[PDB]
């Protein structure tokens, strides 16, 4: 199925989030997952009270929930992509980023008054 | 056990969140799960920077973590309920909502200086 | 591997969050998990619109994602620790706290352009 969602939490200021970033994340993830952009959801949360390694330089905590398209090599590619994007667009060092991956069962994803199973 | 928690993240403005909405979610979920309202926790996050399908009309990303009471049919009923509530109260179209469901092991839920196992 | 991350969401005001709290959480969790503080990430979210049991006294919803070091007894110790910290520092009653525990596969944790597997 086509469902995937990406969340990034960061201490980086809202002003540093470029315009079009939501569409950028959406479409890059659509390319990466082989899912249509219409069912990719994205959520960016700046100005958070956060630390990585006990210090407060720019950092991010992210998650990608997806129905399928999750696994070792795939997650490696996603990590390369997303760390690249966060470094280029949000000035965050890749070694200060965690991304948690979740392969969701269709039956555990609600949408449009039902689930995807 | 009685533990369940619901989170909704949305780009909908804080002003559009009606008064009593937390209690409404709590009690509707208590009905739905057959759990006492005293152990239902609720978290609503408005004004978020979000997109669904690459566009920023009202949308929501939600999760329901629960000890038990999670599964295909149950999740379908929850989705009908919650999409209904989000549409009625938050003006969000049900086809712009994801709800992730999690059946949590008692041993993986901390509360009151211990866990539920 | 060394990766662990902790998030706490609470309705408690930002002003009630003491200075040094991020480092405190980081180091206490480093002690608790036997992981180096350099790979512990922490995220604190105050002033949230939240309820526990349908009422809005101070409460928290937290999560600890970790590569390993998760299980029954361990989670009990973590819960004692974290509820203690939240009560002492954030004035939150331990019976109004949920902490969800996640043992993450190395292959499902992205960091530094790759994963931990």
């Amino acid at each position: 199925p086509a469902a995937a969602m990406f969340i990034v939490n960061t201490n980086v200021p809202r002003a540093s989030v470029p315009d079009g970033f939501l569409s950028e994340l959406t479409q890059q993830l659509a390319q990466a997952t082989g899912k249509p952009p219409q069912y990719i959801a994205v959520h960016v949360v700046p100005d958070q009270l956060m630390a990585f390694g006990g210090s407060s330089e720019p950092c991010a905590l992210c998650s990608l929930h997806s129905i399928g398209k999750i696994g070792g090599a795939q997650n490696r590619s996603y990590s390369k992509l997303l760390c690249g994007l966060l470094a280029e667009r949000l000035r965050i060092s890749p070694d200060r980023v965690y991304i948690n991956y979740y392969d969701m069962n269709a039956a555990n994803v609600g949408w449009n008054n039902s689930t995807f199973a």
